[PDB]
């Protein structure tokens, strides 16, 4: 289940983040606007561009720990607010949350590694009611 | 996006080359015309003729190096010019890549690959654009 794939991801995170991201701007190329730097790079260029490496670093230990921390995939309010107050992420809507959560459960169903995707698909969608309600737009 | 679609395109160039080409000979059967050498041939038939699969890969080849010599999907107008003034194109007017393009994208839009169908969507055009300006009627 949910508890296990935590476990799954984290036994090869860079991999599984890498591999995750990667779908999210394909599945939704004009996501790259808030990744300009981005632009006409393939996969294989953009894994050896430090920026999109350290990025999708940071992401997926972070989500792993909001995942962690959630009780029946519901994260805590104070992880939807920690996100909410990254100065980073100003320009970002819950839309861009939703896009990663969509891909995501789309990579995990199409893996062929038992991954509990409906788990994670509800985890995505209380995520994004725990950030709106945390006061992102 | 774009680039990576080129990546995969060439990871996999044969197969790919042949699945789109019988794609556009389906969609559009007066096409043929142009390949009076091919009629009266299933897909698998065609695909069994090694000289099939020599033609359809060099062809996709030379696709590919415009695609990557592109910016921002506008084809170098050297290139579309190759293409105007090859032998083997004469007679061909932009319409014959217009259909081409067409066909590609739709085939991209079924696939389970995570093609950025819009980038080709511009790109053909832009090439019909561009082969048009070299002199293409
Ligand atoms: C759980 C999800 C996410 C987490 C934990 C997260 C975390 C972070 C962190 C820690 C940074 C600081 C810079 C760094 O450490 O490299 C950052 C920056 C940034 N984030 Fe995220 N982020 C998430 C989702 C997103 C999404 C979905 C987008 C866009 C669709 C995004 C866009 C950005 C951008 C543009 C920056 C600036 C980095 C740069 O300029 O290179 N983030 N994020
Ligand atoms: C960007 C698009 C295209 C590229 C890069 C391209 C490139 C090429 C190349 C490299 C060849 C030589 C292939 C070989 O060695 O067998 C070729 C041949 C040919 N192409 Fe194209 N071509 C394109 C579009 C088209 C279109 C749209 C048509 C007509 C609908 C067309 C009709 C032909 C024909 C009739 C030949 C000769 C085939 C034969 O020898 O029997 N091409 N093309
Ligand atoms: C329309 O012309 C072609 C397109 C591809 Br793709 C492969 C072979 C061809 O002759």
């Amino acid at each position: 289940g949910f508890k296990q794939d935590i476990a799954t991801l984290r036994g090869d995170l860079r991999t599984y983040a890498q591999d995750i991201f990667l779908a999210f701007l394909n599945k939704y190329p004009d996501e790259k606007r808030n990744f300009k730097n981005y632009v006409g790079k393939s996969d294989q260029e953009l894994k050896s561009m430090a920026k999109f490496g350290d990025h999708t670093e940071k992401v997926f230990n972070l989500m792993m720990e909001v995942a962690d921390r959630a009780t029946d995939c519901v994260p805590l309010a104070s992880d939807a607010s920690t996100l909410v107050q990254m100065k980073q992420h100003s320009g970002l809507t819950t839309g861009n949350f939703e896009k990663l959560f969509v891909a995501l459960v789309e990579y995990m169903r199409a893996s062929g590694q038992s991954f509990d995707s409906q788990s994670w698909d509800r985890f995505g969608k209380n995520l994004v009611s725990a950030l709106s309600s945390a006061g992102m737009k």
